[PDB]
């Protein structure tokens, strides 16, 4: 089930209540257009993989989490395992989310 974060307390309650199945964040913008036109890819493995952990940070009214990770530019995916960073790759790209979730599945 996608979930969208608002503070930096909050991620780490997200990540602390995500067990330790794979947990995925897509840092990208709500409001910009081309950024959410990505999401009926990312958004739409909500019911897909139920076993995973999707999330969704807005670099707008969450720029504290996003400057956590030192990003800069979008939309930026990012993997998380037990609250720990795994792996990361950026890039407005689908099909690899697949394969790269096949990755640390």
């Amino acid at each position: 089930m996608v979930k969208q974060i608002e503070s930096k307390t909050a991620f780490q309650e997200a990540l602390d209540a995500a067990g330790d199945k794979l947990v995925v964040v897509d840092f990208s913008a709500t409001w910009c257009g081309p950024c959410k036109m990505i999401k009926p890819f990312f958004h739409s493995l909500s019911e897909k993989y139920s076993n995973v952990i999707f999330l969704e940070v807005d670099v707008d009214d969450c720029q504290d989490v996003a400057s956590e990770c030192e990003v800069k530019c979008t939309p930026t995916f990012q993997f998380f395992k037990k609250g720990q960073k795994v792996g990361e790759f950026s890039g407005a790209n689908k099909e690899k989310l697949e394969a790269t979730i096949n990755e640390l599945v």
